[PDB]
């Protein structure tokens, strides 16, 4: 989806601007431990913003490499079956879980197992992303209080909305990988099914 790179881009741009005006937004004689709190919030918000960007960028990185997998060995049962022949699982696991006589049925079984593994990896990533986001998005609120004009705080509000739109979009990419792998697992069984109808002709 190209709406992704759009959201991505708007985030990056306006995040750069906020980091630029950070000294200005939080700007600094007897009750001036309040100025400490201000410099405290400033420091905290840098950290929150940075951990958020770090999370997105780790995700953009996984997507590039994950997408290739869905163009290659996870693109069809035919290709996964091939991958699995060349790249079989260790003898322990292929015995505990895949000790069946037909050598082709072992490909199908090692295949399903591979899809399962991939699903687990993807959900863990989505979970890590979620946790990292949730623990940092709240700190972003400092921006509203710290803005001096109402006009400026509504700019910051709209900035934060970008963060959330982009994050929602990332969640959807994860969920969609999980969907593709589930559909693949079905195709693989439709494939296993035909193999068994074709096997009963000999």
């Amino acid at each position: 989806t190209s709406g992704l790179k759009q959201l991505d881009s708007t985030y990056k741009e306006t995040n750069q601007q906020v980091l630029k005006n950070l000294d200005e937004i939080f700007s600094t004689k007897i009750g001036k431990e309040d100025a400490l709190n201000i410099k405290k919030a400033a420091i905290a918000l840098r950290g929150d913003l940075a951990l958020l960007k770090a999370n997105f960028e780790a995700n953009e990185l996984f997507f590039i490499s994950e997408d290739v997998i869905f163009k290659t060995y996870m693109s069809s049962p035919e290709l996964l079956l091939t991958y699995m022949k060349i790249n079989p699982l260790d003898q322990k696991t292929a015995e505990q879980q895949c000790g069946i006589s037909d050598k082709v049925l072992v490909l199908y079984c090692e295949g399903k197992l591979k899809i399962e593994q991939e699903k687990q990896n993807i959900r863990e990533r989505l979970e890590t992303s979620l946790k990292a986001y949730q623990s940092n998005i709240g700190g972003t609120a400092s921006l509203i209080t710290a803005s001096q004009t109402l006009v400026e705080s509504l700019k910051n509000k709209n900035f934060i909305k970008g963060i959330r739109k982009l994050m929602l979009a990332h969640d959807k990419v994860f969920l969609n990988y999980l969907e593709k792998l589930d559909a693949l697992e079905i195709s693989l069984e439709q494939s296993k099914r035909q193999y068994l109808q074709e096997r009963q002709s000999s």
